[PDB]
């Protein structure tokens, strides 16, 4: 059923730096996502160029943003390439070894987290307002998996048994009791104005 | 030998709004092409962690930057993942017709040329300096072309029968004749230090 996995020691590191340093400017976490989204939605775009059946699972990209208030949860959806269990597995398909690496080098010499996106590790970000991430992923080779943490050095990936996706990824951010800012809608709007305005995909903010 | 094709209508216009918009800030070149090159570096990176035989055709992932100043070139060499000639084909592995739209309705909403590559289609940022750009390409699966242009609406791709390279891709920047400060050291490590301090791989800034 659930396999459980040990991030590899850099990925535990940088994970530990993104929960510990202190950093008001935690917002960026939603540009990080989106533009992983973004990145996601380009594969399954060039993808169908030459192949336009990889299209058969949903023929619309787009990312949607749901804040839901009841159960703490910003959740990121987007309809982009998905990952297989190995991607899931292998740190959600980043160079995270050495992109860490780049990244706690590029601290030690003048940059701040905000950054963390140049090193192709932008995901765990997440762990700037998320207590637990659950990642639902669904790729057109493999099926369905659910891939979750709350940190602690691992991370579980099972076959997942619920709602069929089609095609695509949902990060589930379970927010930490003190980031519920970033459940209202006048919040999320600024932030994907300031940090996300010109993102080549629709983004749709769902309303509670 | 040499094939011609045609530009798709959309990139064809983003070339010639490049070659034709005035913008003082050319410099901005550099560093699109510097990210095209860390991209694909990633790329061959990532599939090396599953398969580490896709190495045996260069251990050493860098970015060299070769200024010429009798044939007025600068080469971008990278030995990153490389393009297979339908990449070549396909707008150098970009999703450039819709990348284009983006872009082309993010101009008209606030944004400036210099945000080109966060829709994916940097590399025509090279005809900001560049009269002619050639590029020399090798990837695991397939043989070494060249692919090359003027702009003008068409592009040829070739075999290249010159010399192998091993694994990456190679740009030739054929500068336009009032440009030439982009062969100067001082203004390339300028550039480098302002756009790309933080790039995860060696940059190497060849001497004449
Ligand atoms: C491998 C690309 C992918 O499915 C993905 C990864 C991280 C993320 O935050 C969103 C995504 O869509
Ligand atoms: C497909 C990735 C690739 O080989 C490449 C493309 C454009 C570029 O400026 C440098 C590159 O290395």
């Amino acid at each position: 059923e659930v396999e459980t996995f040990a991030f590899q020691a850099e990925i535990a590191q940088l994970m530990s730096l993104i929960i510990n340093t202190f950093y008001s400017n935690k917002e960026i976490f939603l540009r990080e996502l989106i533009s992983n989204s973004s990145d996601a939605l380009d594969k399954i775009r060039y993808e169908s160029l030459t192949d336009p059946s990889k299209l058969d699972s949903g023929k619309e990209l787009h990312i949607n943003l749901i804040p839901n208030k009841q159960d703490r949860t910003l959740t990121i959806v987007d309809t982009g390439i998905g990952m297989t269990k190995a991607d899931l597995i292998n740190n959600l398909g980043t160079i995270a070894k050495s992109g860490t690496k780049a990244f706690m080098e590029a601290l030690q010499a003048g940059a701040d987290i905000s950054m963390i996106g140049q090193f192709g590790v932008g995901f765990y970000s997440a762990y700037l307002v998320a207590e637990k991430v659950t990642v639902i992923t669904k790729h057109n080779d493999d099926e369905q998996y659910a891939w979750e943490s709350s940190a602690g050095g691992s991370f579980t990936v099972r076959t997942d048994t619920g709602e069929p996706m089609g095609r695509g990824t949902k990060v589930i951010l379970h927010l930490k009791e003190d980031q519920t800012e970033y459940l209202e809608e006048r919040r999320i709007k600024e932030i994907v104005k300031k940090h996300s305005q010109f993102i080549g995909y629709p983004i749709t903010l769902f309303v509670e």
